[PDB]
């Protein structure tokens, strides 16, 4: 919305297409550490965000922050590797921006994935959690990217979200990991987006539980939002990279080098498990 | 308060002061679908959002969008059909300006309408819930319309919400349930503003159900509280259009043709209800 | 963060000390009711809010709101009397400003002081609650004092803030607590921030309550975050000035003249206490 218009996700909508030989059906979102999937794309066409009109540059990151097309197991996708969270100045409408776009571009699909921190006892860290739910705690307070006047062009005023994370992904997600004779199983629970960049106290990591939490984190939630305003089929994984709770006695508190989930080992396998799911989405075709 | 003046409150109370023969001393805010209560008024002067100074015109609406003057079951009213909220744009010291200059006009009584969705398992829809309490959700996060330097003027710093929703009125608000011989009964219990305008996740419906709302809703919150920082004395209800709360077997999930509420028939019935009860709001003039 | 810039903590930080004998090992903040500590001090420096560049200015207060250097028993201190909070206006970057340049100052210590809500059933008004850990109701939502691009001249991106109160002084104070021979024993608890100036309504004083917290403020959390991320050792105490949480016959609703917790007497009692403890607190020159 707002600093945004029709015709600025147009102009950049028509510009990539313009610049790219590629027309998306999938995009696809990194969490931290989960850029190498663009390493699994074939015939890759990348874009810096700033050569990309409207296109929010990185903060920061930048060379860690780019949008790249190609060909993952059949599917034709734009992967964005390095993702704006509100935590780093964004206004939700720039971090949300993308999934706009990819609307424009003919993108229908959108897997989101991203690091989270493990609320549910069960949990252990490495391990993989599909989104079947989420809370979200900037919304009730009014950081919702749907915020401003509504464009009936993209979707509705009041979009439901009770069906937010597609039934038949996820179920076709629990199946793919058993086709592959996985050993450690797929979680799966709700996903509860806090914002601040600071983690959480073993006080404030008791009210996510009690809430229902089973992963907490700082994004996801918008692009799921504005997503499925436009009517875009979404589906997502959590990767487990932490996990606290406990006042008495902590005798731990978490940095950054701690969110690594078992680093390349774990990442890789939810980076392939994604690619092996291309399969597993619908060919807008009809493919009947 | 910011982006407005107390002369600014003065020179749009003075304005319609000086452009209606009327002086209310009952401000009432319909909820969606309860403009019709506009009807109900003799005397009618209605007044643009637009035509009035420093009055937020409606981003969309307008023509559903007016302040309609008037007298109502013995009562000088003044009506506002279709209402701000922060999922609009405006900012609430915006959404909550007419109670401001509703209080300048000499408004001692709000009388605040809504429709909200069913938390309570006991609510059917059609239901009409009496407001015993709210929960502020973006108060908390500093979504509060006090917020800013505050005009002792107006009120205090700490005003106390404790005691929102005059038990009085309440009172005679069950009472006037039972004399009208009423077959449903009037329900009652606590309202938890949420802002974003997207609906509510099954996890989210779960977390307000915990946290001990019985209907959820996008507005009055905000009027209640500038209302009663101004010493106005507030009662409203709840128009309940739907109800949801279970990720096992939704069934459903809403949209807005949902929202309804048995549309005419139970709107109808608040419409009527909020009329009886004019006569049940104490005169300014003592009365004793 | 935004709005400022690291040359500006650091020509507000060297303008101070180019002014002022005084480099300070202890940043004490004062709530309500507890500058009176400032009148401890032994050769104290006192600089008005205004005098000092970028520092933010008071709404209201001013003569209520100065920052004195001085000795209190045996440590080098700079005092806050009157502190910025966000329901007065200002954005959490103003709020927290101080805790940035008393870094550049050189301290090393800050101690938090506030006045709050008893929402624990033990409680009583008078008592003194040691802050143990905290609830940051805004910051869930995106208000955070750390939000936008980190300087991490100061600090991380993600800072850890499981181990927010130093564990030691709060040892530290609950052993001098006894030493003092004191009859009423000295409380400890969650402390949950929120926002909005005015007072809770019984369902939200139920939902605080429901979360783990045991006092409810409107400061403190914003200025621990930001002196942590800074490698401060932090530690604080809640004069709990009063408590509430029944609609079941409420009897009475607070307002701010209760917000005393039994004045002079109470204060004194947390303002001595907090002076016995500077020599419990650590000098910078290691003292081996
Ligand atoms: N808030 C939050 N985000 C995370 N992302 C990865 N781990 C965590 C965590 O523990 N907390
Ligand atoms: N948030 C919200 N607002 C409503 N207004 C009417 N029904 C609903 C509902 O289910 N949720
Ligand atoms: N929010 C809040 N702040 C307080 N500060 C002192 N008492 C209170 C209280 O009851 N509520």
């Amino acid at each position: 919305e707002n600093g945004y218009t029709y015709e600025d996700y147009k102009n950049t909508a028509e510009w990539l297409l313009s610049h790219t030989k590629h027309r998306p059906q999938v995009a696809i979102i990194c969490g931290s550490g989960l850029g190498g999937l663009t390493d699994k794309l074939t015939q890759a066409q990348i874009f810096d965000y700033s050569e990309i009109p409207n296109f929010p540059r990185s903060t920061v990151p930048g060379h860690a922050g780019r949008l790249v097309f190609g060909f993952l197991n059949g599917r034709a996708c734009v992967m964005m590797q390095g993702r704006f969270h509100m935590y780093e100045g964004y206004p939700l409408w720039k971090v949300t921006f993308p999934v706009r776009v990819f609307h424009l571009l003919g993108v229908d699909t959108l897997v989101v994935t991203n690091a989270a921190g493990g609320l549910n006892p069960k949990f252990e860290v490495g391990d993989i959690m599909l989104i079947r739910d989420h809370i979200n705690l900037p919304g009730f307070s009014g950081q919702n990217p749907l915020r401003g006047p509504n464009d009936e062009r993209f979707g509705d005023r009041f979009p439901a979200m009770s069906d937010a994370y597609d039934r038949t992904m996820r179920q076709r997600a629990l199946s793919t990991w058993k086709q592959m004779g996985e050993q450690r199983e797929l979680q799966e629970g709700t996903y509860v987006m806090v914002a601040g960049p600071s983690f959480e106290t073993v006080a404030e990591c008791r009210v996510l539980q009690k809430l229902g939490a089973d992963a907490v984190g700082m994004s996801t939630v918008p692009e799921v939002i504005v997503a499925r305003h436009c009517g875009l089929r979404v589906f997502g994984f959590s990767l487990i990279t932490n996990k606290v709770i406990m006042d008495y006695e902590s005798l731990e508190k978490a940095n950054h080098e701690e969110v690594l989930a078992a680093g390349k080992q774990a990442a890789q396998k939810l980076e392939q498990f994604v690619s092996i799911l291309m399969a597993s989405i619908p060919l807008p075709d009809k493919a009947s």
